[PDB]
């Protein structure tokens, strides 16, 4: 039998951002977790999501991703 769990957008069947039957994002949901996810949507570009060093701008959401990018 297939292991469906590795394909989930949301691991929990109770996550409102996903459909419990498929564990995939519902229509209009962009994400179901992350520092740059809010109510199933990507946070606005430029939203501060990780505090940096004093001379630097803080890490900011891109508007296209649910994670907070780390500068490499």
């Amino acid at each position: 039998e297939a292991e469906f769990g590795k394909e989930c957008d949301c691991s929990s069947p109770e996550n409102p951002c996903c459909d419990a039957a498929t564990c995939k994002l519902r229509p209009g949901a962009q994400c179901g977790e992350g520092l740059c996810c809010e109510q199933c949507k990507f946070s606005r570009a430029g939203k501060i999501c990780r505090i940096a060093r004093l001379d630097d701008l803080d890490d900011r959401c891109t508007g296209q991703s649910a994670d907070c990018p780390r500068y490499h």
